């Protein structure tokens, strides 16, 4: 029956009302109880806090009105306002004081999961303060999560007017009775109710919440904790910057402030980046989530020495002079690791800070050929299947919904070992057609995944695998040097291949490094633990890279 | 017969040199004359200093081998170092204290555009200092205008060994009398004569511009000011954000800071900031200049009302939403120029600071009909031409490059008057077939508007002008606010249809405005006068925005 829901933004969706601020100023100061409200709501529909709700006049321009008001409240109620009495400084510190109500917007979240159309309701202000920016970034964070936002000084109506409910079901396309509606005024509901919409008073959150899971059917409370907050590809700005002229770089850019530039691993995309995204761009930093070379919307030439590690590095430099970035911090994760350690030794000037997930940092060993190495661990064979041109590219091409649903799984659903790959003759040999689907990734992940291996299959990353000798050769120029810039290195339990304690002597290399760990972490970190990926990477760089 | 020019960096194209702060250093401490030179210098080709440069160590590696360097050449002096000698202090007020030495600059950059190859050779280091980004800004800026940068610690050779020039001479494909190199040591000067290289030993440097002069035969010295640097369009980052569904917005965007929203005219390109968004960059920002809805490689709807800038408003609201910016710089010019105005008005806590040139803010008049005002104005009767779907866009399509060559020109150029356009029956009515080039642009530039505008033609750009009616209607909605955020107007002395008197009552609605002039500027502002445009902008931006 329930379609929609539609939720106040002040004492609802955020909290402390600013109106429970005119309260405890009213205390603090020692002022007739219900003064400040008084003035604030002077004149009724034709007084200054209306016009200022439905957008006739700014923030600004209504200050000096609410100045006059609490002047004659005062006066008509015989007290006088305290030296340095401020409209201005009381707003400021309400405004900023209030928070987005963590658990309405989970509840929210949730319907619009289930089906819901959602929407915010609010009385709200064009606001043109010096401090503006700090209601700007909140109204940003609850926006996205719904389908729409009506703002009173937006469309010229307020709430308890009757126009603005009709407004309301107007934009929602649904009726009265397909509507709940949770305010913290019972003014404002008076109306919905008038028309037969649901509507619950909101005071404390759980009661609300508990009368929204009654009348929805819907559980939002108690519920278990979500994941953060994933990208949707067409929503994002998309970036290309060519390099050299066969090749082009695709980023998906979001956020403001420090370059912080991921790096995905094999066989991976931007998207395996698409849980921290949203929470880097929250946290205040500008994300740029590549599609490495060989991958996605970037160019994938041929040649395998397109892929050794000096003209991949050489390549992201050359991105960052394109961008106009001096500087950017670079977090890999596998084959992308790696490549961030080596722009660490190289190009320190260009590193605001370096981290990567399950890659370690062990420095070439110059007498032992790369390949004997590799032979030396039988977790490595995987590697050695790859290094015949076609041979990997054939088995992996020929199906993509099952390379990925095979390969994207969590430690405990495993389908292949890497373990004598080369002698069954295939990765794949003795596992399903048809696998099932991790719990980690939906049908729809996986299948844009499919989508995007299309456009150039498995050449070119692969190729990353192919240079063994070259990569020798170049990373040895670098045995003098340390890692003195700031690291961060974030091991996974249960990754069997990239295993903990390969990382063990990193702080010979880096004597400052910094670390995280994450247990019941299989080889796909960013995407098996986000919630705790995206707690460590904001932490060390808050401390770290800012 | 000289093809290809070479220009240290220390000495030459930075100044001071550090080598001269480590004689000031010397004389400012009362040590020994050369002591700090020699210890710089201590082991030749197998000490510390070669290692650094050649990139074997890096340069906080580096720091406490000088230091031990400088015990040794102390004691062996029979001196004692002052209590907190630092070796790491010194450098970084020294490498802080060089900066572009903008004269070599620009001869270098001079020479590229009469066709030689240019690079810098420089023995440099791996800098991982904590300070580091002061100097990987200053790279960054030079190294944009030549062909090659060879650095001693990318190559692992140094000047003065004879193998760095054999890869100087084979990286620029020359032969070694094709050569002029400039370095401010005689020892580097000294293998690149041995093969026939012309050498300028750089003291000061007006003398070697005047040796480098004579033997190149092209006038470096007492050159007139050079234009600020351009923007070639595939050497771009090129983004793209989908604002709704069948409504996509392009931009190019470069530097990092505060964003700076650049909003074009009609009919213009993101190109027409070309000469903008270098400087911006340069100056410290994060520049997005866009293609507006209707141009270039934004979409172009054709509907009439896709266009009213209400939806041109919400929309590049949608255009921060999606890129995750809370706020942004917007600066416009000409329909740009009134867009950004009407940002401010709805919009501004999205709204940074808020700049235009050329287009005066003037609040709609409610008690007379937007056409009416229209034809009180007879500078502005081409908008009447403009009405009628199909007429302008069939003379303005007709043939593109006769259309941007006769528009884009400056004030003493002029062919064509907006005077009577409907009476005469065209904007072109008396105007040549193939106009002269204007001073303004090049044949190149006017190429690439023509190529743009094959894209969607003239329908979605005129559209900006067929919403009197609603774009009246929608302002009168703000005819009691005041925009009150930091705001800067800038008048063009020649524009002849968006005259500066235009403006002269601005204060009225925008208390605190801000304003630049422009003399002998016509109406295409950005490309007339760009040099005047960065500094307007910059100083306003760095005291206003930032
Ligand atoms: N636990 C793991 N560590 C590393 C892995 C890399 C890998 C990815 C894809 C193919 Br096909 C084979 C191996 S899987
Ligand atoms: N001096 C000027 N002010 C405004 C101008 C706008 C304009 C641009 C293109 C065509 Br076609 C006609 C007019 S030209
Ligand atoms: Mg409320
Ligand atoms: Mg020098």
């Amino acid at each position: 029956t329930l379609r929609a829901a539609v939720f106040d933004l002040d004492g609802v969706l955020a909290l402390p009302a600013v109106f429970g601020v005119l309260g405890r100023t009213e205390e603090a100061l020692a002022l007739p109880r219900g003064l400040l409200n008084d003035a604030f709501q002077k004149g009724g529909p034709e007084g200054a806090t209306t016009r200022l709700m439905k957008g006739e006049i700014t923030l600004s321009q209504w200050i000096p009105l609410m100045e006059e008001n609490c002047r004659k409240c005062s006066e008509t109620a015989k007290v006088c306002l305290p030296k340095n009495f401020s409209i201005k400084e009381i707003f400021d510190k309400a405004i900023s004081a209030r928070k987005i109500n963590r658990p309405m917007l989970q509840a929210a979240l949730m319907l619009r999961k289930k089906g819901f159309t959602t929407a915010i309701l609010t009385n709200t202000w064009l606001d043109d303060r010096a401090e503006r920016d700090g209601l700007a970034q909140l109204m940003c964070e609850l926006k996205m999560h719904f389908d729409f936002l009506i703002e009173s000084c937006q469309v010229g109506m307020v709430k308890p007017e009757p126009q603005i409910y009709k407004f309301l079901l107007d934009t929602l396309k649904a009726s009265p009775s397909e509507v709940v509606f949770l305010d913290d005024i019972g003014a404002n509901l008076k109306p919905a109710r008038d028309l037969g919409m649901v509507t619950i008073l909101v005071q404390d959150t759980d009661t609300a919440l508990k009368e929204l899971e009654k009348v929805t059917g819907i559980q939002l409370l108690n519920t278990p904790a979500p994941l953060p907050t994933s990208c949707n590809p067409s929503d994002m700005s998309h970036g290309y910057v060519t390099v050299k002229p066969r090749v082009r770089l695709h980023f998906v850019e979001l956020g403001s402030g420090p370059a912080v530039c991921l790096c995905h691993g094999f066989p991976e995309s931007w998207y395996s980046w698409r849980y921290q995204i949203p929470a880097l761009a929250q946290a205040g930093y500008r994300v740029l989530a590549m599609d490495m070379k060989g991958y996605g919307e970037s160019s994938a030439p041929p040649e395998i020495e397109e892929y050794c590690m000096e003209v991949l590095c050489k390549e992201m430099v050359t991105f960052l002079d394109k961008l106009g970035l001096s500087q950017a911090v670079f977090i890999g994760h596998d084959w992308g690791g790696m490549l961030v350690w080596y722009m660490a030794l190289f190009y320190p000037e260009r590193v605001r800070a370096v981290a990567s997930l399950n890659t370690p940092f062990i420095p070439a060993n110059p007498n032992m050929s790369p390949l004997e190495s590799i032979k030396a661990n039988p977790v490595f064979d995987y590697q050695l299947y790859f290094q015949e041109p076609g041979v990997a590219e054939a088995e992996l091409e020929q199906n993509l919904s099952r390379t990925f649903k095979s390969l994207f799984r969590a430690s405990d659903e495993s389908v292949l070992s890497m373990h004598k790959v080369c002698e069954a003759g295939g990765l794949f040999v003795n596992s399903p057609e048809e696998p099932s689907l991790s719990r980690m990734v939906t049908e729809e992940e996986i299948q844009f995944y499919v989508q995007q291996f299309k456009k150039s299959g498995f050449r070119g990353p692969l190729n990353w695998y192919r240079n063994m000798e070259r990569n020798w050769k170049w990373a040895c120029k670098s045995l003098g040097r340390k890692i003195l810039i700031p690291a961060l290195m974030v091991t996974a339990e249960k990754d069997f291949v990239l295993v903990p304690q390969m990382s063990q002597h990193m702080e010979d290399w880096i004597p400052h490094l910094k670390r995280g760990h994450i247990e019941d972490c299989g080889h796909w970190t960013q995407m098996d633990k986000p919630t705790e990926v995206n707690q460590i990477l904001i932490k060390w760089l808050d401390s770290d890279a800012r």
